């Protein structure tokens, strides 16, 4: 498999999974139908989203690395699957909410060849490749705000912070790509527990690297060796290259 | 006036606005174009949205109180416009920004007859009248949660709270119908300035009360006395009747 089957699968993917959600009324997608491999109960919303997904991806060579199903098939390229990201909001009819896939030649993401985002809502596409990331076709870089008095989605401000704005989504995948394309400043995710997971982070990271941005854990080391499993954790910073080491020290 | 033509109004604006928005392009939307009269920067999309909708109030026996031109007109009938709210979002292409209308008797809010509050992105159209709250033509009511661990909007968290999930949008009279509907179980703007203006909440505190909301100050007390004027700033803290009282705590 190549960055360009990658792009194929996806589109194919963010259409079925488009449609199955755009059938569904409101009060059918908020009922909580399973409990989910990952232990949070797969909505409706999930199921359908997920099933397309799947249809689609087990004609692959892959092992899938999804939320709702848990980790499915043997081949040697990885994929990691939020079949809906923001689900909440899907529910409610909030239009953040996305379906994320990413790639990766090994079960780490330093091996990691696409990502992709797909506003479910919307239909902004996000994408990245060896050629750079793109927002619905064109190519896209992140900002280079130099001052912590920025526009900042961080999860969770726990006390005051300089930033010029705070907001919060609720679609991680979604929101990295914001950060990606310059609409937002930076993306934190610091919360202690270490909530986010795989599939909720690996294609918004891989974007976001793409686009120019400088994407770590918590304490300023490398995601490279995140893994894809339904166990892996995750705290990011996010920022350009001058904002992030005062990004880091900030959260110290 | 009366609320049925509050209704025609709001929707001939709606048109108008949601028209202006869309033709204009992200990259002219995001200039800064003038200094307005509440001081902060006018962008060029809260101009051709304002314009659109002073183009059809002019026209009405009104004191309109807008955020980029300030008070304008003479008439007995109060209307406080956001005729943008979330204009951060609607620079960026994110799918959470509105016009917001609310009309009173009196230059006080407790005398409002009429609140309207449409998402120019998605096309949702909130409003209330003496029969209640609506969502799109239908009737719609706050969430009865009584636990603290909700879904809350709140600006900003500035400490570890309890809550099932948090979320800024960025578009307070757009999240102010999210909680009226049940999306979201409260609102909070407890930001220490007291940051908002009678425009960007008006619209949306009217329609959440009847929708079933209470809807108070920062230490509980009530709103009726706001002013329909540009010194007017406002702390909120809406809730169900159960849930309101144990949040008015909980923010000591
Ligand atoms: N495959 C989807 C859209 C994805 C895309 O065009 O990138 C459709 O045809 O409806
Ligand atoms: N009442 C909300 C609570 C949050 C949740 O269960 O996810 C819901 O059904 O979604
Ligand atoms: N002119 C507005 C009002 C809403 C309605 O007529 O239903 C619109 O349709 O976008
Ligand atoms: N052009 C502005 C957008 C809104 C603002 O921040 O005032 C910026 O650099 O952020
Ligand atoms: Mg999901
Ligand atoms: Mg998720
Ligand atoms: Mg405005
Ligand atoms: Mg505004």
């Amino acid at each position: 498999m190549d960055e360009r089957d990658a792009l194929r699968i996806s589109r194919e993917i963010a259409g079925e999974v488009r449609k199955a959600i755009a059938s569904m009324p409101l009060r059918e997608r908020v009922k909580d139908v399973g409990m989910g491999k990952d232990g949070t109960p797969t909505k409706a919303a999930d199921r359908v989203a997920e099933d397309a997904a799947l249809e689609i991806l087990r004609k692959e060579r892959v092992t899938v690395v999804t939320e709702e199903s848990g980790v499915l098939g043997e081949g040697d390229v990885f994929v990691a699957l939020d079949p809906l990201d923001g689900t909440f909001n899907a529910t409610r009819g909030i239009p953040v909410y996305s379906v994320s896939l990413c790639f990766s030649y090994s079960d780490k993401l330093k091996d990691a060849f696409f990502g992709y985002v797909y506003n479910l809502a919307t239909g902004d596409e996000y994408y990245a490749d060896s050629s750079g990331a793109y927002r619905n076709g064109e190519r896209i870089e992140v900002s280079d705000a130099e001052e912590l008095y920025c526009n900042a989605i961080i999860y969770y401000p726990d006390r005051k912070f300089p930033f010029k704005r705070m907001r919060i989504f609720g679609s991680a995948a979604t929101e990295l790509c914001f950060f990606a394309d310059g609409s937002f400043d930076c993306f934190l995710d610091i919360r202690p527990g270490k909530m986010l997971r795989i599939y909720d982070a690996a294609a918004g990271v891989f974007i976001a690297e793409k686009a120019g941005g400088k994407v770590t854990e918590l304490d300023g080391e490398s995601l490279g060796n995140k893994k894809f499993d339904m166990q892996e954790r995750l705290n990011i910073v996010a920022a350009n290259e001058k904002l992030h080491p005062k990004l880091l020290e900030l959260i110290k």
